[PDB]
């Protein structure tokens, strides 16, 4: 659908089923291809392409960070495209270093299922405290 | 919602008077108390609050990168914000090392005049090809 605030409810649907671990329903809002870019040089960049990489991306974050978000983050959105922009401290559970990023995710959803996202993120800040 | 058009032509202003180096049409768009804030550890990072700090950062960036767009960028309007989406190549003249950057500049327009940037970029890339330099 092109509503804009549908949209964005797909993509506070994707969230809340990895808050949720939810695979099932988080797969049935990711298209088949969902393509999802992370740049930087720390242990989730990459770019994961297919359900099998958003299941085993979800897996591995989980199990490599512990993160938190003070604040809800800000919905900035225009039909299809749908920007988030938010704040997160972590700790890395290997390192046991804490880091802040300030970060924008922007997402693509077609046919009402998110399609790409591409991370804007602090790639120093957790590059450093991955070493 | 509010209409974004005319919040959309002062960003595309803001770059306009960028580009074409239009010091009064610049600062024309530009909040007296504006912020522009640039994540990292390289010479650009900081926060650079008003007109002057504006003109040394436009001044400090010319003299230590070339910065080139090959697309142009995206921009995503809702009520107050307009989020600019792009990508650059450049390359830092003191150290002559080469980068590429996808980066977001999210931007506040208040009362016709740009208030709030905030870039998101590639800040370990950035750190690299400046070689760590915070000055």
């Amino acid at each position: 659908g092109m509503s804009t605030q549908e949209n964005v409810q797909i993509v506070k649907d994707f969230f809340a089923a990895m808050g949720r671990g939810d695979k099932k329903g988080l797969l049935a809002v990711s298209a088949e291809d969902i393509e999802w870019i992370i740049p930087g040089e720390w242990p989730l960049a990459g770019t994961h392409r297919g359900h099998a990489a958003l299941a085993a991306l979800l897996q591995k974050a989980s199990e490599m960070v512990e993160i938190s978000y003070p604040e809800p983050p800000e919905f900035v959105a225009q039909g299809e495209r749908v920007l988030v922009v938010g704040f997160a401290t972590g700790r890395v559970k290997s390192t046991n270093r804490t880091f802040e990023d300030d970060w924008v995710f922007a997402i693509t959803v077609r046919k009402s299922k998110v399609t790409s996202i591409r991370e804007y993120i602090d790639t120093l800040a957790l590059a450093r405290a991955t070493n």
